[PDB]
């Protein structure tokens, strides 16, 4: 727990991890019960609500959406606004390039924010709070509960669709690869972890400097690691660093090992 105090004296942050190695049931936690804006990452839960909802046949769904549909990054989205997209490709974009406008369009599909909380709720998860679309949900600000979680709840959220039984194996094997081939983590929990350890993260990005990754993990050999790793700042308009993330999952690596 020293190592962590010292990586939030260094980047000037405060840090809020989360790890379960599965095979053992030892667990690495740093204020693992603090709340952080979740930003992003609820783009990994909002789909693996979506996969609980839809059959597969059900994401060849085409979705038409206009320029006024559109918000403030929409790398994938903006160049589909005359075809549409379907639910699938919606998945990706959201997953893999932080598409704001994909989670939007994703979380319509599964009723809003207050669906995906209930859906949260229902499978255990008391903690995360989604109460907006994108991008005003990474908007949080200090001692606010709205749009947050903690290390422990996202860890637990993401295990639960990832790895157990709330998705039977060809819908989690589903999302696990749209996690594993994600584009926008590779200076995050991506560069913490040994050579020939497999990730499948999604990141998120808010305000305060809040800079968070969610992945599982997988050793060359054993069972997965689940792990939360996040961050914010004192200042509304901070700016994040990546190494904050990759150094925390380093302790994190260490401390398992
Ligand atoms: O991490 C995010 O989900 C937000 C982004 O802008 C992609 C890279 O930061």
């Amino acid at each position: 727990k020293d190592d962590f105090a010292k990586l939030e004296e260094q980047f000037d942050a405060k840090l809020g991890i989360f790890a379960l190695d599965t095979g053992t049931n030892r667990t690495v936690t740093y204020r693992p019960d603090e709340r952080f804006a979740f930003a992003s990452t609820i783009k990994a839960l909002t789909v693996g609500v979506l996969l609980q909802q839809k059959s597969i046949e059900d994401l060849n769904q085409r979705i038409t959406y206009t320029r006024d549909d559109l918000v403030n990054y929409n790398p994938i989205t903006e160049k589909h606004v005359d075809t549409g997209m379907t639910l699938k490709e919606l998945a990706d974009a959201s997953l893999r390039y932080s598409d704001n406008t994909a989670q939007n369009l994703i979380l319509k599909q599964i009723g809003g924010p207050e669906s995906l909380k209930k859906e949260l709720r229902k499978i255990g998860d008391e903690v995360t709070n989604p109460e907006r679309f994108e991008p005003e949900l990474n908007e949080v600000n200090p001692g606010e509960t709205q749009d947050t979680s903690t290390a422990r709840a996202l860890a637990t959220s993401l295990q639960a669709f990832a790895l157990e039984d709330k998705l039977p194996s060809e819908k989690r094997e589903l999302l696990i690869d749209w996690m594993k081939r994600n584009t926008t983590g590779d200076a995050l929990i991506r560069a913490g972890v040994p050579e020939g350890w497999e990730v499948a993260d999604k990141t998120g990005a808010g305000s305060y400097g809040t800079r968070n990754d969610i992945a599982i993990i997988w050793p060359p050999k054993g069972d997965p690691v689940v792990l939360a790793v996040l961050s914010s700042r004192d200042k509304k308009d901070a700016k994040y660093d990546d190494k904050l993330i990759a150094e925390a999952t380093k302790v994190v690596v260490k401390a398992l090992n």
